[PDB]
């Protein structure tokens, strides 16, 4: 078990830094306590393993899968180009998108930890319990993702 | 119809929705439907997957230039077993001298398996399939879906 969340940790940053360095921009959810299934169910099923090549692939631009979020559970790729619900928080920066504002959404309904990759800049935040953790580098995001 | 023929109906309408715009994109494309030999060796190349088979999956995986997107595809069953396999390339004369890597590919797996593989040519946007060592060029979407329905 701890093997396999590992091997999940490296597979996620090592996505997040290729989409990072490109200014792709993506939004990952990963399930926790909360079931998030009425989520899921707004997007595409994969039930797919986790794995770097496919978390980038589903992110390229101009693509069917690219637009929502994916949404892991369970060690694996549940769904693809998720409905997440906006946040109306008016502590967000005005200079993000709806990326920024569907995963502080999320966070404020569930205990889930959501990812972001910024297509402006590439920059790599967080969102947790309602708050967004901007400005991460990998090391931190890693330090996130073990915590959690 | 029993579940089993409606999924196999669904597969088979996401596999051509996918090849359609594939082709329309000039998006060359590898896609072996693993049939009564089983394929694991050629599997166990790739990046696995083991995903619900969708039409939107399937285009993401072979947008040009990304990680997914050389080398087959292998599917079983409703399934996208894994991505960027290997197949053994085919030396068989009747392929047509102008056609690629992917061609070559898709032939070489229907010479040692009852798979069908689908191509998609990145040059001319031509659907073939390949099957028992021959490769069947310029389809139309009517003739690949009943060839799928068939299989
Ligand atoms: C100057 C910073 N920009 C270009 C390097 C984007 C940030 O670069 C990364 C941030 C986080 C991760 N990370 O969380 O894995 C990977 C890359
Ligand atoms: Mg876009
Ligand atoms: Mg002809």
């Amino acid at each position: 078990v701890e093997e396999a969340q590992q091997k999940t940790i490296e597979a996620i940053t090592k996505a997040i830094n290729y989409m990072a360095k490109r200014r792709i921009g993506a939004l990952l959810t990963i399930e926790r306590d909360t079931g998030m299934g009425d989520y899921i169910e707004t997007g595409i099923p994969l039930n797919a393993k986790v794995s770097s090549e496919l978390l980038i692939n589903i992110f390229i631009p101009n693509t069917p899968l690219h637009d929502g979020a994916v949404i892991m559970k369970n060690n694996e790729i549940a769904a693809a180009a998720c409905y997440l619900p906006l946040s109306e928080s008016p502590f967000i920066s005005k200079e993000l998108g709806t990326r920024h504002r569907a995963a502080v959404g999320i966070s404020e309904v569930t205990d889930s930890l959501t990812i972001i990759v910024s297509e402006e800049t590439g920059g790599v935040s967080v969102a947790k319990n309602g708050d967004l953790h901007r400005e991460l580098t990998e090391e931190a995001l890693k330090e996130m993702l073990e915590a959690e």
